[PDB]
Parts: C-alpha cells; sequence; structure tokens
C-alpha cells in the first residue's frame, strides 16, 4: 500500500530537474505521476529540491494550515517548484495544463513517525 508520505513523493517531488520545466512538463508530469487517472487534478505543485531538503521542511517555521490545522511548516528558504494549473479548454482525458516556475517557500503539513510531508499546502 501507498503510504501518505509516499504519496507526497509522488504528487510533489521532482529532485531530477533544476526548473527546466519546458511548457509541457506539467502536461506530462501530471500524467506520469497519474494525477490525470480518476479527474484532471486541478491544481498541483512540483518541489525541485533533495528530499532531505523538503522533508527538513517538517522541523522549520510553523505555520497554520489553510485548513485551521496547526501541522504546516513553511520553508525557511526559497524553494525551486512547478506550479501545475489546468487550462480552461482542459477536456478529460485530455487533461492539459499551464506550467509555471517559480522560486518561494513552500507549505507542506507533516505527519507521523518519522514526521515528513504528507501534503502540499501553498507557496508564499
Ligand atoms: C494551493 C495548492 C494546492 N496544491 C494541491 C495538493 C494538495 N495535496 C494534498 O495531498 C492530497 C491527499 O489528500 C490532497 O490533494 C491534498 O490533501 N496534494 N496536492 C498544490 O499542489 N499546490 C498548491 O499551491
Amino acid at each position: 500500500k501507498e503510504t501518505a508520505a509516499a504519496k507526497f513523493e509522488r504528487q510533489h517531488m521532482d529532485s531530477s530537474t533544476s526548473a527546466a520545466s519546458s511548457s509541457n512538463y506539467c502536461n506530462q508530469m501530471m500524467k506520469s505521476r497519474n494525477l490525470t487517472k480518476d479527474r484532471c487534478k486541478p491544481v498541483n505543485t512540483f518541489v525541485h529540491e533533495s528530499l532531505a531538503d523538503v522533508q527538513a521542511v517538517c522541523s522549520q517555521k510553523n505555520v497554520a494550515c489553510k485548513n485551521g490545522q496547526t501541522n504546516c511548516y513553511q520553508s525557511y528558504s526559497t524553494m525551486s517548484i512547478t506550479d501545475c494549473r489546468e487550462t480552461g479548454s482542459s477536456k478529460y482525458p485530455n487533461c492539459a495544463y499551464k506550467t509555471t516556475q517559480a522560486n518561494k517557500h513552500i507549505i507542506v503539513a507533516c505527519e507521523g513517525n518519522p514526521y515528513v510531508p504528507v501534503h502540499f499546502d501553498a507557496s508564499v
């Protein structure tokens, strides 16, 4: 079974590229990471930092989660990320996405022992 921590890595980690996400990066990645299986997942962010650096965020700046829970953490440093946002003309199963690279602080929700990221909450 896929753990919550594993699902976060599949949905949100892409350490293999620095940023250089082409204009088709999201179209490709949303498909390959299986986020277009039952529906076009409308928004999803990939983090291009090492897994260790992202996992380390769980011991960084504690902040409120968008849902009001208190287990979210904001990175002290900006991180290379790519936001994927479904286009207006996108039609399942042919999910289409706008690919936007940025450098921003991430906010993740962390849970468990070991305490690791399980949701991507926001970037600021
Ligand atoms: C605003 C925002 C949302 N998301 C979606 C998300 C949430 N999650 C969490 O993990 C899944 C498990 O239920 C859910 O989609 C959400 O809880 N995964 N992707 C981004 O990726 N970047 C963002 O800037």
